[PDB]
């Protein structure tokens, strides 16, 4: 009968995903309406409030909005012109830098936003690019950057892995692959992937209404397992999903509107 408070480390396995809630979309009186992103490790001079938006190929513009009020009005505080075209599907902002795959390359670039400067470039060894290793619906999603509680990751595959998902933990400063895992999950058999507390999760489908989170790979054990967590698709097909470890929510983008999925983890 001796009782203790409910202990919690703040991280654990995913046990519940909520139904999608649609966020209010920002105003743009023009066409422009690219994917937007916030920094899970805000770094001065930016804050939790700061937003960035990718323009729309030759994608080379990134809009920066200091205040949510400026974001919601569609009025950037600064427009970044990047030194090389982007792959919009796998870019992320982390610790004050934009990390992105250079168009038609296997190279990840670190672009420091406050100095508008390339600080690191790293070819992902063996990484396929250009529809060599898509997810389950074509396009050019070969290389996918992700941020979780432990920092920056890259999701990809290689000819050596024969299409299996490979993940590498990246040094956020110099982009070295500090650790690599070769999973036994076939990349083209899932629609998308994200990472929470060091576990890789996959989305079964974006075009089925009642989809699931259907695989998990624990990087602490190297073991993959099947899951059946319900995952509701409610819109014009999401085109990408990002976990934000600061907000502890999943953000799904459908090319205009953003929805959020609440989650619950074990105390683990
Ligand atoms: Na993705």
């Amino acid at each position: 009968y001796l009782r203790s408070g409910e202990g919690d480390t703040g991280c654990g396995e995913l046990v519940w995903v909520g139904e999608p809630l649609t966020l209010r979309t920002a105003e743009t009186i023009t066409g422009k309406y690219g994917v937007w992103m916030r920094d899970p490790k805000p770094t001065y001079p930016y804050t939790q409030e700061t937003t960035w938006r990718i323009d729309t190929t030759d994608v080379r513009q990134v809009f920066e909005y200091d205040l949510i009020s400026q974001f919601m009005q569609g009025y950037p505080s600064k427009v970044h012109i990047l030194p090389r075209p982007l792959e919009s599907t796998g870019a992320v902002v982390y610790s004050g830098s934009l990390y992105f795959q250079g168009a038609e390359s296997r190279t990840v670039i670190r672009y420091e936003l406050n100095t508008e400067t390339v600080k690191a470039e790293k070819e992902i060894p063996g990484a396929g690019y250009h529809g060599q290793f898509p997810y389950s619906w074509g396009g050019y999603t070969d290389i996918d950057l992700a941020v979780d509680e432990a920092g920056l990751w890259v999701i990809y595959s290689t000819d050596e892995a024969k299409g299996a998902i490979v993940l590498s933990k990246l040094n956020p400063e110099n982009l070295e692959l500090e650790q690599t895992w070769e999973t036994n999950i076939r990349k083209q058999s899932v629609a998308d992937a994200f990472i929470i507390c060091g576990t890789l999760y996959t989305v079964s489908s974006y075009t089925s209404a009642d989809a699931t989170v259907n695989f998990a790979y624990d990087t602490g054990t190297g073991i993959s397992k099947t899951l059946t967590i319900p995952f509701k698709n409610r819109y014009k097909y999401s085109s990408m999903i990002h976990y934000n470890p600061l907000e502890k929510k999943l953000f799904a983008w459908d090319n205009l509107n953003m929805v959020t999925y609440d989650i619950k983890l074990s105390k683990m």
